[PDB]
């Protein structure tokens, strides 16, 4: 049971070593694709590639190569697209995917500048007058509305496909205080903006796979999914005690490789996923109280 074993970890200060079993125990699979000479400029990392076998194809024949893959947890029923901050040059790619994939919610856990570098491009449009176009992938991207709060902005975007003049509706949800190689400030502040993801129906089955980014997509990224399916399975038994935390991140890492950067970010993950427990179990109040705690206002 989680909270037996962190408090188990916690008293025994024994984190690096259950997060280097992880790594030692993590799945291995080929990324042939990514490494494949004519896609080095589309990796931000050269180290971090999509496994070919759950990769996100492009639908064109010129090169469907993308760094993104589509996590599919088959017992929780819910999917993710975990890909890196797109590059000046594939930032097309990036919104072609969300067309193509039928995604409704795009997850940005980081800054655009991080430590006096960048690690994503500015891919959607800042100002509602200056929409932007992607020529190569033919999409029109416009900034509709967008919610600032103190840690994190909703934004509400319009996504058209040029070809087909079809219209779509991509909500934006930029969490904006969380550090690189870091966690969260509390449990809370990550608590109250994932409910607000989920609270937009961005993670409806009705819909594509939600689209999560950071700047390598694997750090944060996969603590903010592996905090979600948690609660999922969780909730869809209604029992907290059958979830097994780090069966589940190695389960995520057989889709994308390197799934949450560092010990604390793992044991982060356990304190968030405990406190959600409560929502789910059927407390009324912890909602108000995380978003107060977060000082979102
Ligand atoms: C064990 C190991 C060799 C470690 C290796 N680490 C490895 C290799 C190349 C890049 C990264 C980075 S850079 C970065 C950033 O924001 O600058 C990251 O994001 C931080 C965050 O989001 O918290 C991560 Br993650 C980590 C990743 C692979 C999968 C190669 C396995």
């Amino acid at each position: 049971e989680m909270e037996k074993e962190f408090e188990q970890i916690d008293k025994s200060g024994s984190w690096a070593a259950i997060y280097q079993d992880i790594r030692h125990e993590a799945s291995d699979f080929p990324c042939r694709v990514a490494k494949l000479p004519k896609n080095k400029n589309r990796n931000r990392y050269r180290d971090v590639s999509p496994f070919d076998h759950s990769r996100i194809k492009l639908h064109q024949e010129d090169n469907d190569y993308i760094n993104a893959s589509l996590i599919k947890m088959e017992e929780a029923q819910r999917s993710y697209i975990l890909t890196q901050g797109p590059l000046p040059n594939t930032c097309g790619h990036f919104w072609e995917m969300v067309w193509e994939q039928k995604s409704r919610g795009v997850v940005m856990l980081n800054r655009v500048m991080e430590k006096g570098s960048l690690k994503c491009a500015q891919y959607w449009p800042q100002k509602e007058e200056k929409e932007m176009i992607f020529e190569d992938t033919n999409l029109k991207l416009t900034l509709i509305s967008e919610d600032i709060k103190s840690y994190y902005t909703v934004r509400q975007l319009e996504l058209e496909n040029l070809t087909t003049q079809e219209t779509r509706e991509i909500l934006h949800f930029h969490y904006t205080t969380w550090p690189d190689f870091g966690v969260p400030e509390s449990p809370a502040s990550f608590l109250n903006f994932l409910f607000k993801v989920r609270e937009s129906g961005s993670l409806s089955p009705e819909h594509g796979p939600v689209v999560v980014h950071c700047s390598a997509g694997i750090g944060r990224s996969g603590t903010f999914c592996l905090a979600d399916t948690c609660l999922l399975l969780m909730d869809k038994r209604k029992d907290p005690s059958s979830v097994d935390i780090k069966k589940v991140l190695l389960e995520m890492r057989k889709f994308r490789m390197g799934l949450i950067q560092t010990a604390d970010q793992l044991r982060f993950s356990y304190l968030a996923v405990i406190e959600g427990a409560k929502f789910i179990m059927g407390d009324s109040s912890v909602q108000d109280q995380w978003k107060e705690l977060s000082h979102e206002d």
